[PDB]
């Protein structure tokens, strides 16, 4: 139970960080991983040494989400590789920080683009695929700005991540007949590439400790469980939900 | 809840929900700007406002995917008013397809009217809005912030849960000016939008199952709300979701 042997998974932003860390659990679980990112080498590094700790059959695939025609060679790619895919972990994202009143226009698309085109191209292309397992899960990433805009100059992230929990309750709807589950995992605030000038202010920082009843950030092995949880079989009956992994920030 | 001698700009103005929010601003006294992609249809709307309540307006077409369109439309404002008080962002689209066979561009282009255009008339709304001793932005939602009662929405969905939390980041950068944004989320309304699910007896009859009220709404059921929302008397609401639904939400 929590087996995840013979299954495949895509992680998209699966080269560092969350994506990592999540991919890692899948693979200890016993995942095949197809790590996406925009970096070959850094991607094939990731895929490599998912291989070498966990022994499970990996794929590296340059990708860049916010192509629709990329991830539909991505998807082409899992499907010669292995002929079969049960689980997506959308994790890939960026973020861009400027007062919502001076956002330049092509970033503030350019983030929804990533965010929210690129994780909605990911789900359309791997269905067909997804319909086809006996067990077909779909892990998106949210953020604590689907509930809360915790900092300012991040309008066009929040922005993706709302738009990403709508999408998942929407294919949790639309897909639920064909068995497909579909769920968000909403981090609270982990040191990551993307938060690091954040993470490097002691005054953020200290007040986003007094938020956290756990008393500590997140790291990248928190997700691990989760994620293993909803792609097995063991949450079955769980779609269209938001769970937040955040130390109880959104608690209080 | 006196809302004479402030301007509103609402887009979606020209007709359904937009025009029934503008007609409960114009009745409350404000001066009102339609803008909508169909400028007849605008200048009728805002006509009939100015004939009805008495209230100067104004009518221009805007298209408010398009940013310069977007900008243009707020220049406009500040010359006819040379003041804005408050935005309903009402228009948008709907396309209803499969997700796995949603046309590529025509997911963009919802997201582009309901997410991003709801965004740029925000933007340039802006440096009026910091001027005004009463700012107040209303993001027009849907219940697909919360739970995506029908298929083949799933680009609509995506939108208003977008502008759902762009409205919580506003409201969080721009509390400081003093500038309110909140979400009036519909619940289900007979439109033009809603018009195929509302000649649909088997839909209909289900969602009448799911209104403790036991009606659909009508636009003047979002007249109040916004009003009270525009006005004085609501300076301390800012970053909510207020779904007006005849409980829906609730059950
Ligand atoms: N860290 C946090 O506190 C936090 C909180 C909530 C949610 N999140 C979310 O977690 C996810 C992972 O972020 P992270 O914190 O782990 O940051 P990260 O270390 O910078 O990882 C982001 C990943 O996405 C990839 N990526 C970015 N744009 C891409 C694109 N267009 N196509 C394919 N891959 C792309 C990156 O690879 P390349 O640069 O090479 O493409 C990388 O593998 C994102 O969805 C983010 O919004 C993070
Ligand atoms: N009806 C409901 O049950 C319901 C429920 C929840 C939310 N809503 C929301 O309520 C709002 C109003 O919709 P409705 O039901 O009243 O539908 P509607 O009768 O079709 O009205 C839509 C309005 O938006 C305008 N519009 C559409 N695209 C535009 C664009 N690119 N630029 C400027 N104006 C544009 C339309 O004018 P032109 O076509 O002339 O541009 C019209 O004034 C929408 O945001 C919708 O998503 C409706
Ligand atoms: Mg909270």
């Amino acid at each position: 139970v929590f087996d995840l042997r013979g299954r495949v998974a895509l992680v998209t932003g699966g080269s560092r960080g969350l994506g990592f860390g999540i991919a890692q659990g899948l693979a200890e679980a016993g995942c095949s991983v197809v790590v996406a990112s925009r970096n070959l080498e850094e991607a094939s590094e990731a895929a490599q040494k998912l291989t070498e700790k966990y022994g499970v059959e990996t794929m590296a695939f340059r990708c860049d989400v916010s192509n629709y025609e990329e991830v539909k060679k991505l998807l082409e790619a899992v499907k010669e590789k292995f002929g079969k895919l049960d689980t997506v972990v959308n994790a890939a994202g960026i973020n861009r920080r400027h007062p919502a009143e001076e956002f330049p226009l092509d970033e503030f698309r350019q983030v929804i683009e990533v965010n929210l085109f690129g994780t909605y191209y990911v789900c359309r292309e791997a269905f067909s695929l997804l319909r086809e397992s006996d067990n077909p899960s779909i892990i998106n990433i949210g953020s604590l700005t689907v509930e809360e805009v915790t900092m300012p100059n991040i309008s066009a992230y929040a922005a993706s991540k709302g738009g990403v929990a709508s999408l998942t309750k929407a294919l949790a709807k639309e897909w639920g007949r064909y068995g497909i589950r579909v769920n968000v995992i909403a981090p609270g605030w982990y040191r990551t590439k993307m938060t690091e000038a954040v993470f490097s202010d002691p005054e953020k920082l200290d007040y986003m400790l007094k938020r956290i009843p756990l008393g500590r950030t997140g790291v990248p092995e928190d997700l691990k469980g989760v994620a293993v949880f909803l792609a097995s079989e063991e949450a079955k009956y769980v779609t269209g939900q938001i769970i937040f992994v955040d130390g109880g920030w959104t608690a209080n």
